[PDB]
DNA sequence: CGCG
DNA sequence: CGCG
DNA sequence: CGCG
DNA sequence: CGCG
């Protein structure tokens, strides 16, 4: 398979496969049965913020993600990274919907990462257009809809359409971890829209790591986020 | 044809194809034949350094090229290079050797891109290289590891610079160089090198350039065409 | 005197005083009658923004100002700002009312210098404006906090701005804008306003200025004079 | 007195003041007695280099000190600077000597802040002037010296002085937390050459954070490191 | 750039 | 939100 | 920029 | 590296 480090915004509890009775942000090692989860006040329609942060010396993958004039969600892990993801990977967005449907809309995302052996790569997008030829869009992933990236597939007039999975991943390989590295970090932002008109939103957003060749699993609608191909 | 916007340091006048009667920086313009020179005092064996500027405001790609404790050799040309590349492009290093022979080694390399239309910006910097570099596409005799360096074209297990050479390295991701609709684009590249000759006469040069996507090296483009060109038209 | 290198926004045409016959965007060395102007439709009550640049290499110091779905003003002057400013300076924002008023809000401002001689540099970036600002010496009416933004001239309770009025908002450290050994030497700005004026006649204008370390607004600059100079010479 | 937060580079074992019996890297809160140490394998004459970290989310205060092709240490504190230091402070670097004494160069100095409520501030020094006039010298630091840094005093012809203490402060305060802010963090990175040909080297450099108007206490050459009146 |  |  |  |  495809080795998968994800920090996963879930907005519907598929209680079946580990996921607390409620809205969570949670860092996902390898499983879609997050090693860590908070409970996370979505707010429907609502502009919201994500910041995933990660160094070599903490070795702690950490997460926050906030709304304007309200309360934060904070979850973290301790993992070393240089024993779980290959060397040189691809940095992407995926999203999903299932029986239960949300827009899965992209406005922003930031991605930086260094190495002091100092080496670095840093893409900003805050505009998307129609042929962003530095992205790799699989499934129903759409960009230049008002200049934003639609991960999961929308109506002319707006409606989320249900059982949609769709990403986006940086053209570029990024080289994570170093053999001989004093410091590796990276830092990652992005700016979303979760939007359903059906109170019962599904299914989520998540920043993901994976090897360079990643690709959507067959079948990886709904409670799988679009990274994973069973909820072992 | 590939489409070529290149800032050449040319170490070999080839006087029969426009070359000044002298080691160059000039701006290439889709030709080998610069659209503007200047004099350049090559320091062979000392490591040197490449900035590369320009603005949709100025529209004028200018370049400075130095070695310690030494003057400058700066050139500069107004061209709206909205009307002259694609949109999406790569940018990439260059290196050739003909006749004669030098190393072309490269320590260091820095790029920046912007668009404010609200700014979409990319930065990359390789102050070592690897053994496996996968944001870069190396083509030709290009190489990776040696000391940490990028080695354009060959090196002899000896360690002695070889002829009739080419190669090139391109970063992975295409680049946003221009927007119809944005208010202000830029970008800034930087780079060290190193070219040493054992043979006091060197040959051919290094060079900055932007390209089409898909750009590759032409046949036959060692020596005079630094491996952007496949003809001195 | 202060030593005043300014990119000037006039909203109010002072023809006595050479100021062209419309709102302008205007390159100022020295002296409050700009070297260089270009005509600039102000929207009363949009928030624009400006992007001023300047390197060593191309010696211009140019400037772009522009509001969302809409054509800019761009303005450029080649001047040698190591023959003009000394080696240290300080970096602020400046605006003045006279006969008539605007609202003069600074809703954002960035800064960034390089110096390569291996380079030295300094970025701000301000998106919010506290209440106590320690990194900022306002001058004048200047005051932060209101909605989190940067208020250069004054704005009465009731919300309304006020005539005759001036303030300046200086960066807290001093920067390096130029050294002798250095090979490149850059600065951008950028800097997001609200001039909106209820008085169809709308005054008097909102500048950035590169400053000797100790600049203080000039007596009366209220008006025409923008807080940068003390005569219209 | 001053509001003290610093990373010490201790190269003389003071055990009187709970110092470990070798040089140590140490996270110091308001006490020369660090709140965490470790061993470190001080290289006399050889350039090194100090990445200082700290973020809101972690609120973990991390510093890595290493040599070009050796092991590196590490030393980490959980503490919330919102609840230690004042919201607005000066960063620097300091460096004493006493009985025994050492060179303080500093070749290179980078501090990078952010407030996401995005607010920054970055400088970065690789040489420095003479009359470097967005830095606050203290005592005996000086500038222009092979355009070096040199906290404490170095004769002509190189020979390092005892009962020496100076400090570098970066002119602008910083606003290091934000009352209504979701992430805040900084970096901070220097390389140094301690170099003592007297085997017996003292005292050591340090990075810290204080209030604005901060200046070198009273008699802090030595075990205080130009940080501490007193060894409490 | 140096030699014929 | 439906099914045991 | 609009009014005398 | 000196002093109990
Ligand atoms: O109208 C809103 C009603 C609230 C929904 C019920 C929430 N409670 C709940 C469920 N739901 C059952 C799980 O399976 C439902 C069908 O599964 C499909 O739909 C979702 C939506 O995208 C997806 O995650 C699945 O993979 C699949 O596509 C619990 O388990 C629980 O608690
Ligand atoms: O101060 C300026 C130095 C003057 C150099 C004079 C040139 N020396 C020279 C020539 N002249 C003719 C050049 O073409 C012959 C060499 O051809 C091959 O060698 C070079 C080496 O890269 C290359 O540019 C060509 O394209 C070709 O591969 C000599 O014959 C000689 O020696
Ligand atoms: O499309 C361009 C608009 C044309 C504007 C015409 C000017 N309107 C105007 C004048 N003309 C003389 C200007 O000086 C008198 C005003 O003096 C005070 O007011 C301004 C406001 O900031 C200031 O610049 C001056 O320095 C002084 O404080 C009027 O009298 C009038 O109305
Ligand atoms: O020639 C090298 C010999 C090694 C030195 C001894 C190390 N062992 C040791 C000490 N030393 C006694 C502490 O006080 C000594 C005098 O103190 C003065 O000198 C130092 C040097 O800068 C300074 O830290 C003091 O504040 C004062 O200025 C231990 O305690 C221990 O273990
Ligand atoms: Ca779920
Ligand atoms: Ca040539
Ligand atoms: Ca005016
Ligand atoms: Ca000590
Ligand atoms: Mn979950
Ligand atoms: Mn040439
Ligand atoms: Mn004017
Ligand atoms: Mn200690």
């Amino acid at each position: 398979a495809d080795t998968i480090v994800a920090v996963e915004l879930d907005t519907y509890p598929n209680t079946d496969i580990g996921d607390p009775s409620y809205p969570h942000i949670g860092i996902d090692i390898k499983s879609v049965r997050s090693k860590k989860t908070a409970k996370w006040n979505m707010q429907n329609g609502k502009v919201g913020t994500a910041h995933i942060i990660y160094n070599s010396v903490d070795k702690r993958l950490s997460a926050v993600v906030s709304y304007p004039n309200a309360d934060s969600a904070t979850v973290s892990y301790d993992v070393d990274l240089d024993n779980v993801l290959p060397e040189w990977v691809r940095v992407g967005l995926s999203a999903s919907t299932g029986l239960y449907k949300e827009t899965n809309t992209i406005l922003s995302w930031s991605f930086t990462s260094k190495l002091k052996s100092t080496n670095a790569l840093h893409f900003m997008f805050n505009q998307f257009s129609k042929d962003q030829k530095d992205l790799i869009l699989q499934g129903d992933a759409t960009t230049g809809t008002d200049g934003n990236l639609e991960l999961t597939r929308v109506s002319s007039n707006g409606s989320p359409q249900g059982s949609s999975v769709g990403r986006a991943l940086f053209y570029a390989p990024v080289h994570i971890w170093e053999s001989s590295a004093v410091v590796a970090s990276f830092e990652a932002t992005f700016t979303f829209l979760i939007k359903s008109p059906d109170s019962h939103p599904a299914d989520g957003i998540a920043f993901f790591i994976s090897n360079i060749d990643s690709s959507i699993p067959s079948g990886s609608t709904g409670r799988l986020l679009g990274l994973f191909p069973d909820a072992n």
